[PDB]
């Protein structure tokens, strides 16, 4: 499960936060990235939560950004990787 | 940081939950256990939370138990291990 | 946002959990309900997280259910913001 | 429970965070405040987590502070349960 969204609704030229929420199961060699116009963003902060009861994990990758008319943002998940754009 | 407590206040003979909350920093090869009269309890459930922003982790180890007059419970943390009794 | 989903993938006849995740700003007059064929379910528990700094809130409304082909499940959210309460169907 | 602690170990003169963690049952008339020398701090934000299933609640009240030897910091909790409001000092 992958959900991509901005902390606040977007005004171009106003600093904001982009978020990728990811959920899954078991032990797993999964990796996550935020993209700007198709290239990986570096120093992306995350939040990792896991529960032994059901081998479940919950990940939120987030970054400061200033949304612009030009720029295209996405979130990508590999180990094949699945890309979810923001809108 | 280690905090040991029962979900509900204890009536002997009533099923309850014992909890060990542990907090720390950085990457780390730390391990955690709940003890009954000094021996490790098996199949103990946990909750692991970590944040990249400050290399911080937060762990809650919990188990069903029926508190008794006889039995002594603790939480132990190694990698030396530090033992915190419940009361 | 509002997201409706089953804990595990859905097999008709098999016990599962239905979840309504709702996130926003100014909890305020926020009400959330899970419906089965338009009627409120009484098994419904929830998990409320809120932060004072920015009046941000995160809600999970959940219940045990046994999904069937005939049955329709939905989540209902009403807020000062919305002209009319919002219904989000599942699958 | 009530636990008062600094985010990082305390160096006099150095910016830090003070935290008051409060957990219980029936949030109800729960009020929580951080004091500096007996006076409420206005920088105070909080993080509220609650579950309907068992009326269980987990609160973190926090603020930026610069600890000094002279200054006394505390957390104050009042509840229907308590005869009188409880003050827990830090360190
Ligand atoms: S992940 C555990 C609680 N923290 C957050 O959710 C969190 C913390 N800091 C920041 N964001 C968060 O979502 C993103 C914008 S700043
Ligand atoms: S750790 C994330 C949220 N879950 C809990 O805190 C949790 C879940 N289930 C059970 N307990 C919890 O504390 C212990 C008794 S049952
Ligand atoms: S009540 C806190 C546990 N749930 C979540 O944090 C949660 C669950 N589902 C989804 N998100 C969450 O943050 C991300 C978007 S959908
Ligand atoms: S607002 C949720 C983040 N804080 C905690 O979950 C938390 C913080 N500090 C301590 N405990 C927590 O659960 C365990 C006992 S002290």
């Amino acid at each position: 499960m992958i959900q991509v969204y901005s902390r606040h609704p977007a005004e171009n030229g106003k600093s904001n936060f982009l978020n990728c929420y990811v959920s899954g199961f078991h032990p797993s060699d999964i990796e996550v990235d935020l993209l700007k116009n198709g290239e990986r963003i570096e120093k992306v902060e995350h939040c990792d939560l896991s529960f032994s009861k059901d081998w479940s994990f919950y990940l939120l990758y987030y970054t400061e950004f200033t949304p612009t008319e030009k720029d295209e943002y996405a979130c990508r998940v590999n180990h094949q990787p699945k890309i979810v754009k923001w809108d």
